[PDB]
């Protein structure tokens, strides 16, 4: 089932940057259910590696009750891994992240971090990106003019009902594109004042993805 | 000889002079934040039983809107917008901004993209011939601060965090000195493309669509 393929890549991942870990090595987490099985498949080889830096409150929460030592994202200028899940990959390992909210600080680490490794179970790779709808973080105060903004780019905005992010903003998840040129909507959405981070992970993609299938793990390269 | 406040004065009453005739019993009017704005509440105030209200770009702004007994109303629940007033730092000849002294940058960025009109009022010492003196603040997640300061040293700037201010908004704001910008259009998107900015101070691909400016000989009404 889904559970055991997001088991599996959170696992690959593990054995993947294991052999690199000495200790002085962060890491990077990532925040949701595919990240969570990550975390505590990693804490069983905390003793390999120094701490790990998260990319929100509840990942923090869950690497300090393993007893990982958790560094703020300000006390490095590089990591060199960063391993999080998304909601969809196309094959050049552009993503659409935020399903679990936490989109900013993920986009964030993940800037800082040599090596983007995503991990994702096999449904979640899709031929064109938008099937899912693309997150959107904006300050609440600008949610309809930020909408109307959305709208102009070919899109059906939905406020997420009751949600904020750890950093106090909404989130607009918009239904209906056809994202062909993902690096470029990107830096569409980016020109939308009120706009605080939008989910497609394409300017800065992932650099290697781990893909839970029916015939194990496989690894894929853009 | 007109002090600092005098001049900022006669531009807030200027924009007042400006917008009247178009305001009637529906007209709600964007207003800015700091000293500038505050001296065009006060004049604008004198004129409440003529509009409807306002949108405020900050909660002190609300606060001095509402201690003036002008009805304040979210940006959320309108879509027509006639005008903004606000101050900036600096303007050039081409009427792009730099803005943010004043902490409130965000939320007039945002209002000032829902207006037709964004009148900016200033002083004449405001008026430079390349941004850039003025340190420019870039509004920064926190916990992005040394990843964002070292993308804007790749950009030829010094950012320094701006110790002990939080916006409304709940992030830092790095001021980053020693730019000269040549090309204000192309450095704000280059700043929009460093991942963990909420929004920085150049307000240059929308700029400002009226500029007043008060010297000493009287106030001048300046256009891109």
């Amino acid at each position: 089932n889904q559970d055991q393929l997001k088991q599996a890549v959170a696992q690959a991942a593990v054995d993947h940057i294991l052999p690199h870990l000495d200790s002085k090595s962060i890491v990077g987490v990532g925040t949701g259910s595919t990240a969570n099985f990550f975390i505590d498949a990693l804490a069983r080889h905390k003793a390999e590696f120094d701490g790990a830096v998260a990319s929100s409150e509840a990942t923090a929460k869950r690497l300090k009750e393993h007893g990982i030592p958790v560094y703020e994202l300000n006390t490095v200028s590089e990591l060199e891994f960063y391993v999080d899940g998304a909601d969809e990959s196309n094959e050049r390992l552009e993503l659409i992240k935020g399903g679990g909210a936490a989109l900013t600080r993920e986009k964030i680490v993940a800037a800082v971090a040599k090596t983007f490794i995503c991990i994702a179970d096999a449904s979640k790779l899709v031929p064109i990106l938008g099937q899912f709808p693309l997150p959107v973080e904006v300050i609440p105060m600008a949610r309809s003019h930020v909408a109307r903004q959305l709208v102009k780019l070919g899109g059906d905005p939905v406020y997420r009902e009751g949600v904020l992010t750890d950093n106090g903003n909404i989130i607009l998840d918009v239904h209906n594109l056809r994202i062909d040129s993902p690096v470029e909507l990107e830096e569409k959405i980016n020109a939308i004042v009120g706009v605080v981070t939008n989910g497609l992970f394409a300017a800065r993609p992932a650099d290697l993805l781990l893909l839970g299938t029916a015939d194990g793990v496989k690894t894929l390269k853009a």
